[PDB]
This record gives C-alpha cells, sequence and structure tokens, in this order.
C-alpha cells in the first residue's frame, strides 16, 4: 500500500569548554533547535545531562532527543547517537532499535550513554581542545 519515504536527517552539536562538575555547566545542557529542512514543521534538539541525573547513571553522561514543536499527534522516530572524535570519525554509537513515539515535549534517550571516567581518559580522544561533539541521526517513519 502507498505511503511516505522515511525522512533522515542529522545534527552536529558542539559543547565547548566541557567540564566535568556542575558550576560551570549546569544539569541539563540543551542544543539549539534542528529539523529536517526549512519546509519541515517539526523542531527537535537534544538535551545532555554531563553527569547522570539518578544514583544508577551518576558515573555517565546522559544524552536525549527532544521533540520540541510538533502539529501532529506524534512521530514516530528511530534515532541514533555518537560521539565525533578529532578525525570526524563517529565512535560509542548508541540506538534505538525500533522507532519511538515523540509528542510535543516527549524526549528519548539513554541515561547512560558514555561513562564519564571514559571520556576524560585523554588516551580515548573524545574530549579534544575540551570540545564534546556529539552526532544525531533521525528516521522519522511510519511504523
Amino acid at each position: 500500500g502507498p505511503g511516505h519515504m522515511v525522512v533522515k536527517f542529522s545534527y552536529m552539536w558542539t559543547i565547548n569548554n566541557f567540564s566535568f562538575c556542575r558550576e560551570e555547566m549546569g544539569e541539563v545542557i540543551k542544543s539549539s533547535t534542528f529539523s529536517s529542512g526549512a519546509n519541515d514543521k517539526l523542531k527537535w534538539c537534544l538535551r545532555v545531562n554531563p553527569k547522570g541525573l539518578d544514583e544508577e547513571s551518576k558515573d555517565y553522561l546522559s544524552l536525549y532527543l527532544l521533540l520540541v514543536s510538533c502539529p501532529k499527534s506524534e512521530v514516530r522516530a528511530k534515532f541514533k547517537f555518537s560521539i565525533l572524535n578529532a578525525k570526524g570519525e563517529e565512535t560509542k554509537a548508541m540506538e534505538a532499535q525500533r522507532a519511538y513515539r515523540f509528542v510535543q515535549g516527549k524526549d528519548w534517550g539513554f541515561k547512560k550513554f558514555i561513562r564519564r571516567d571514559f571520556l576524560l581518559d585523554e588516551a580515548n580522544g573524545l574530549l579534544p581542545d575540551d570540545k564534546l561533539t556529539l552526532f544525531c541521526e533521525v528516521s522519522v517513519v511510519q511504523d
């Protein structure tokens, strides 16, 4: 039966002067809004907790996709997060295994996205020049 093409798009977010303390960064960091295009009526953004906000995730950085604005009832979207290293390569990817149902104001993400001590280990190259660069790929689907 006829349907709609999968709508794929991406967003790169650079968080400068990344630090591991509440002062300097605050508990919730928010990205600018993004979408697939100009004619797109949906508005998305990312939100990071540099330290997870519960006991289970306190040793991790958390990362979420938030649907800011949508006119339609709901949106089904599959999403994938990764960290870009200094070569521009994706690393430490974490991906939804199915599409999740989004409504205006709903977020979906990973409270245990990456361990803080792994991020801070300079051997891992994920904070070159104290900059965390995150890359989000989204597929808006009918499924």
